[PDB]
C-alpha cells in the first residue's frame, strides 16, 4: 500500500517528473525499492524495449511514456501480495532485527522459483521489478536486487544488496557481517546460492575483490538500479532519453552524497557528461578521478574498473602518456589478484586493452611522429608504462589456477615493444614484480625483437 | 543576426529550456519577438498541427520536437532579411525615435502583401512568425503582431500592438497617441486598413472598449505571443505539452510583473490553474479577481472578460448565487456602450449567457431543491442579479444603432423569472437604470407573471 506522499507526484509525464519521485523518495530512510524499479522499469519499457515546415520534426521528437497510478499501483500491490502471501514471518524465529539465513533463503526461493524456465541470460531490460512482475525475467544481479527489493517489503531492514565488479548477493544480520549467495554468476557454474561469499573472498579472486566490495545502504541500492538503466534499444542505437535520465538521476544521487562509495557509478556519470557536458558540473576526468579517490578511501584501492574508466578517456582523447600510465595503474591492482575461474569479464577487459587498445593507441602516436618528421614512443617512461602493464598481468597469472597469457598475447606485445626504437626501450628504469618479465628483461630491450622467444616466454606452464 | 548570449541555450529539448529561453529574453530591454514567437510556432507546429505489459503505452507518449539553432536561426535570418530587404529606412526620415505613419503603412504593406491569397481566416496554428515564414499565412491579429515583430527588426521601439477583446491595431509615435488598422476584423466588414481606430472609439463600440484597450511594451508583446498559443490538435483534443508550455509561460510573466496590466492573461491562467493546479500558488478565484482588479486600475472597468472568466468558473462549480452576481457586473460593464455592427462576439456571449447558460444554471438549481422537498431560487439576491443582468442588456440597446433584444430572448426570460417564486421576487427593492425594465417593474415581482406583457415590453422598440 502506497503512501498518500507518494501517490501525489503522479502521474509521471516527464523525466523531471521521474526525478522528483526519486528526490521524495531519496529523503526518507526507506526509500521505496519496489517503486522506484517499478517506475524505471515502466519507462525503459516503452522507450526501448517497445520502441516549407519538415514533415517530421527536424531535430527529432523524443517521447516520454505516461506513468498514471492505477498502472504502478497495480505492479506494486502484485509484487508486495505474491511476498506477503509467500513469507509467513511468524514461521522464522528473527531474534532483534536480525534477519535468519532460512529466511533469507526463503525470500531467495520465492523470487527464483517465480522466474520463466528459459531465457537468455544476457537479454537487455529484465533488470527491473517491472519485468519480474510483467514478464517473470530477472538478470542475474536483478535477482539479488529482487530479493532486497522482497525483503524491504517484508520490513527486514538488515537485508542489503553486496556487489563486487561483477557480481551480486545480500549481507544480513547484525552489523551486516553475515553473506549469503541468492542468484548464478556466469555460464555453466556450480550453484552456491545460499553459501556465505567466504570461499570467494579467501580464494583472492576479483569476483569478490578481496572482501572489498560493495555493502548497500537503501540509498545505495537506489544508485544501483540508475546504473541498472539499460538504454539499449537495438545492438547500434540508445534511447537519448534514457540516457538523460540515468545522467540527471546519477546527479541527483551525487549531489546528497549517494555515489560517495559508488566507484563505478562516478564512472558511468564520467561518461555521460563526456557525451552531454551538463552546464556548471566538474568536467568528465574530475570525476573519474574522484571513482579512484572513492577506492582508495572506501575499498582499499583493491577495484579495477575505476582506472579502466581512466584509462579509456585518455584513448578516447589522444592522451597516449596519460593512457599508458592509467593502464599501468590498472594492472598493478590486478597483480595482487589471482585469475579464478569466474573473472572472465576483467580478463576479457584486459585481452582487450593489451591486444586491441594499446596497439590502436601506439598507432595512432606513429602516425602523429610521422606528421612533421615529444612523442610517447620516443619517452622511456612510456615504455616503462607498457612494461609495468605487462608485468602486473604475469604477476596476475602467478599462483592462478586458470592461465591469463597465450601465443596471440605475445603477437600484440612484438608490435607494442616495436612502436619503441632500441636506443629508447634500453633506457628503461623497471624493477618487475613478475618470474616472466624478470626472464624477458633482455628480450624487451634488444635492438632486434625475438618474437619466437617473446612467444616461449611469455606463454610458459612451467 | 541572434546574439551569442541567444545562441548558448539551444538547442531547446523541454519546455523547461523554452522557459528559459523567456526568462532569458524578458530580462532585456527588447524581448526578441521573432525569435520568441518563431520557436512558439515551431513547438506548436509539432505538438498540434503535425500531431502482461499493454502493448502501447497505457497513458498515452508526451513529446517535444527538439528545437536545434540551426533551425531557428535559419527562420530568424529569412524573416529579418525579407523585411530589412523590402523598407528602405533612409527613404522615411525618423528623428526621435517616433516612426511615420508612411513608414507604419509599408511594414504593415509588406506583411500584408506577404501572405497567401486564400485560407481559412479562423485556422488553428497560423498565430505566429513560424506559420507567416513557413506557411505565409497569419490570422487576423497575428498580421498586427507580425507588423509589431518586423518593426522591432527594423529597430523602430516605438510601434506597439494595441489589443481590444476582439481587435489588434498598432500604435506609435509620441506616447503610442497615433494609431494604425493594419489587419482585418471579423467576416465580410468594410477594411479600415491604414485608418485611425478614432472613429471606432467615437461611436462607444465594445471593439475599441471606448479607447480603454490595451497599448502593449515589449514584454506585454511576449505576454501576447504567450496567450496566443493554441494547444487545440483537433476540436475535442489539446496538447498537455502546450497546455504546460502557456502555463508555465504565464506563470513567469506574473512574477517578472508582465501580466499586470493584462486581465485576460489572468483570466487564461486561471483557467489553466482550475485544470491542474501548481502547488504553491494563488488558487483559480484569486487569478480571476486580480484579472478585474487588473481592468478597474487600468482600464476603468470597461472590459468584459475579466467578469465572464468569473462567471465562468463559478458555473461550471455550480456556484449559483456567484455566478450570476458575475452576469450581473458583465451586464453593468456593457450597459455604458452602444452595440455597433462589429460586436457580434459580445453579443454571442450575452445571447448564450442569457438564452442557454442562465436556463441550465437555474434548471439545475430547481432540481437541486425539487430532491430537498437555502436553494439560490430562494434567495432575493439571485432574483436581482438576474434583473441587474437583463437591465445591463437594456441600457446597452439604448441608443444603439442595432436592436439587441428581440422576441428570441422573451421565452428564455419568463422562464428564468418563473424559477423564484412570487414571495422571493417580492423582497427586492431596486431601481432599474433602463427605461425598458421601469416599464415592466410591477410584472417582473407580480405573483402570476404575465408572459405575453414581458414579452411585449422586452421586444417593444427602443
Ligand atoms: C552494467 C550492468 N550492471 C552490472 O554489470 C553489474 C552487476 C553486478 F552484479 C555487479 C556489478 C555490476 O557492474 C556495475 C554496477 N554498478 C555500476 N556500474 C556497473 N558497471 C559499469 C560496468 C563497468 C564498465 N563498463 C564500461 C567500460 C568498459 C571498458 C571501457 N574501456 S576500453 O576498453 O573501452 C578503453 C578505450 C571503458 C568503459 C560498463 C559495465 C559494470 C549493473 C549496473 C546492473
Ligand atoms: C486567444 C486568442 N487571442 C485572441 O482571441 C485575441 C485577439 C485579439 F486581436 C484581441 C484580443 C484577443 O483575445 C485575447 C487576448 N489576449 C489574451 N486572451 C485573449 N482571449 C481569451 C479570449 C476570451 C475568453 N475566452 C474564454 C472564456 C469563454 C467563456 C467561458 N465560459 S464557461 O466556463 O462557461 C465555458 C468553458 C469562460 C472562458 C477565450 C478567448 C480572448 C490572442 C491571444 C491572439
Amino acid at each position: 500500500g502506497l503512501k498518500t506522499a507518494q501517490k501525489t507526484l503522479f502521474p509521471l509525464r516527464s523525466i523531471d517528473d521521474v526525478v522528483r519521485l526519486f528526490a521524495a523518495e531519496l529523503g526518507r530512510e526507506e526509500p521505496d525499492l519496489v517503486l522506484l524499479s517499478l517506475v524505471l522499469g515502466f519507462v525503459e519499457h516503452f522507450l526501448a524495449v517497445n520502441r516549407s515546415p519538415a514533415p517530421d520534426p527536424p531535430g527529432g521528437l523524443t517521447y516520454f511514456p505516461v506513468a498514471d497510478l492505477s498502472i504502478i499501483a497495480a505492479l506494486y500491490a502484485r509484487f508486495t501480495a505474491q511476498i506477503r502471501g509467500a513469507v509467513d514471518l511468524s514461521l522464522y524465529p528473527r531474534e532483534g532485527g536480525v534477519s535468519s539465513r532460512e529466511l533469507v533463503k526463503k525470500v531467495s526461493d520465492v523470487i527464483w522459483n517465480s522466474l520463466s524456465r528459459s531465457y537468455f541470460k544476457d537479454r537487455a531490460h529484465i533488470q527491473s521489478l517491472f519485468s519480474f512482475i510483467t514478464g517473470t525475467k530477472l538478470d542475474s544481479s536483478g535477482v539479488a536486487f529482487a530479493v532486497v527489493g522482497a525483503c524491504q517489503a517484508l520490513g527486514l531492514r538488515d537485508v542489503h544488496l553486496a556487489l563486487s565488479e561483477d557480481h551480486a548477493w545480500v549481507v544480513f544480520g547484525p552489523n551486516g557481517e553475515q553473506t549469503a549467495e541468492v542468484t548464478w554468476h556466469g555460464k555453466g557454474n556450480e550453484d552456491r546460492r545460499g553459501q556465505t561469499v567466504n570461499a570467494g573472498v579467501a580464494e583472492r579472486s576479483w569476483l569478490y575483490l578481496k572482501g572489498s566490495y560493495m555493502r548497500c545502504d537503501r540509498k545505495m541500492e537506489v544508485a544501483f538500479m540508475v546504473c541498472a538503466i539499460n538504454p539499449s534499444i537495438d545492438l547500434h542505437t540508445d534511447s537519448l532519453e534514457l540516457l538523460q535520465l540515468q545522467q540527471k538521476l546519477l546527479w541527483l544521487l551525487y549531489d546528497l552524497g549517494h555515489l560517495e562509495r559508488y566507484p563505478m557509478a562516478l564512472g558511468n556519470l564520467a561518461d555521460l557528461e563526456e557525451l552531454e557536458p551538463t552546464p556548471g558540473r566538474p568536467d568528465p576526468l574530475t570525476l573519474y578521478h574522484k571513482g579512484i579517490a572513492s577506492a582508495k578511501t572506501y575499498y582499499r584501492d583493491e577495484h579495477i574498473y575505476p582506472y579502466i574508466y581512466l584509462a579509456g578517456y585518455h584513448c578516447r582523447n589522444r592522451n597516449v602518456r596519460e593512457a599508458l600510465q592509467a593502464w599501468a595503474d590498472t594492472a598493478t591492482v590486478i597483480q595482487d589478484y589471482n585469475y579464478c575461474r569466474e573473472d572472465e569479464e576483467i580478463y576479457k577487459e584486459f585481452f582487450e586493452v593489451a591486444n586491441d587498445v594499446i596497439p590502436n593507441l601506439l598507432k595512432e602516436a606513429a602516425s602523429l611522429l610521422e606528421a612533421g618528421e615529444g612523442s610517447a614512443l620516443q619517452d622511456p617512461e612510456c615504455f616503462a608504462h607498457l612494461l609495468r602493464f605487462y608485468d602486473g598481468i604475469c604477476k596476475w597469472e602467478e599462483g592462478s589456477p586458470t592461465p591469463v597469457l597465450h601465443v596471440g598475447w605475445a603477437t600484440f606485445l612484438v608490435q607494442s615493444l616495436g612502436r619503441f626504437e632500441g636506443q629508447v626501450r634500453q633506457k628503461v628504469r623497471i624493477t618487475f614484480q613478475s618470474e616472466k618479465m624478470k626472464g624477458m628483461k633482455e628480450l624487451l630491450v634488444a635492438t632486434k625483437i625475438n618474437s619466437s622467444a617473446i612467444k616461449l616466454q611469455l606463454t610458459a606452464q612451467s
